[PDB]
């Protein structure tokens, strides 16, 4: 049965229909070490057999995650979060089918051309013998792979004018693959690719001016003021001490700064925009940044509330 899995490095995005008739969207974050965590009780984790290897979720250090969005999206890591995935939405443990993502650094060359052996890669790494040690494992049989950033233009490509151009754009942890598509999907243009700078940068930041150590998998803790810096309640909750809210904001400021100093330049490299599409979690970042620069009005620029299910509802109205 196929469930859409925007398969991301910073956390896995995922949407999917059942038998009531009703569409349900989660999220998964990326969180696997290269060793067992177990548990014979209270504090409960999922510990899996990768290939020959030991994995399972702790709030783990960033050995593997920190590297680029590139190496993970094609990795036995990636396989665990997968099917991690699928085990925190907690779905009746049997099939899945799946729609996965590519980087477009990896899915398009130097003249922007496209290769079909890096998809039959993803679904070559989801064939992998992993076992659930307490349990079983979800079979992935059929699976279908996209890019990235580009499957978001769909429903909105379909009244769009065919002549002109969609600049996609997805601001991840890692992730800053960017596309130029044509209305109606009647081509791709251009392509950026880059995981050089991104969220992790600004979330770990954060953690810093906190009072948190610099790994992953307790990123919520800093992500929450990633979203509410356009608050300042839940910003004197979490950061909780008036005189830590400017060292966090100063911080997350730093960060944000200089990938604004990039992404405005990259959108001056991308020659020949008309129509805008902001995505990911990053999506409220760069729309306080690409939006005052770039100028397109807002007929022609797109986010919604939702930021990074903005994706995966593009890649479900494909075919479920
Ligand atoms: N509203 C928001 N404002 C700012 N950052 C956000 C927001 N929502 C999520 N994020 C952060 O953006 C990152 C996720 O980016 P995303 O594009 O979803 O992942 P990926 O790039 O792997 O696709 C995380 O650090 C997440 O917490
Ligand atoms: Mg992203």
């Amino acid at each position: 049965m196929l469930v859409f899995i925007d398969d991301g490095s910073t956390n896995i995005k995922l949407q999917w229909q059942e038998s009531d008739g009703t569409i349900k969207q989660h999220i998964s974050p990326n969180s696997f070490k290269r060793e067992w965590a177990v548990s014979f009780g209270d504090k409960k984790v999922f510990n899996y057999t990768l290939n020959g290897e030991q994995y399972s979720f702790d709030p783990i250090s960033p050995d593997a995650v920190v590297t680029t969005n590139i190496a993970w999206q094609y990795s036995d890591v990636n396989v665990v979060a997968v099917h991690h995935a699928l085990l925190t939405s907690g779905l009746p443990v049997s099939e899945v089918d799946i729609v996965c993502t590519l980087p477009l650094t990896e899915y398009y060359d130097r003249n922007n051309q496209p290769n079909t052996e890096n998809i039959e890669r993803k679904k070559a790494n989801f064939r992998k013998k992993i076992t659930l040690n307490g349990g079983d494992t979800f079979t992935i049989k059929d699976v279908k792979v996209m890019p990235e950033s580009i499957p978001a233009g769909y429903e909105v490509l379909q009244e769009l004018d065919e002549l002109d151009s969609l600049l996609i754009i997805d601001l991840g942890g890692t992730t800053l693959d960017i596309s130029q598509v044509m209305g109606k999907l009647s081509g791709i243009s251009k392509i950026y690719g880059d995981s050089s700078l991104g969220v992790s940068l600004v979330t770990s930041a954060v953690k810093d001016a906190l009072s948190l150590a610099r790994t992953k998998g307790s990123s919520y803790l800093a992500d929450d003021i990633i979203i509410h810096r356009k608050d300042n309640n839940y910003l004197k909750q979490r950061i909780n001490d008036e005189n830590k809210i400017s060292i966090v904001t100063e911080a997350m400021n730093e960060a944000l700064r200089k990938l604004e100093q990039r992404v405005l330049n990259t959108l001056n490299e991308f020659s020949g925009y008309t129509h805008v599409m902001v995505i990911g979690g990053g999506a409220e970042l760069i729309c306080d940044a690409v939006k005052k620069h770039t100028q397109i009005r807002d007929e022609r620029f797109f986010k919604t509330n939702n930021s990074q299910y903005d994706l995966v509802n593009g890649m479900y109205l494909i075919g479920n």
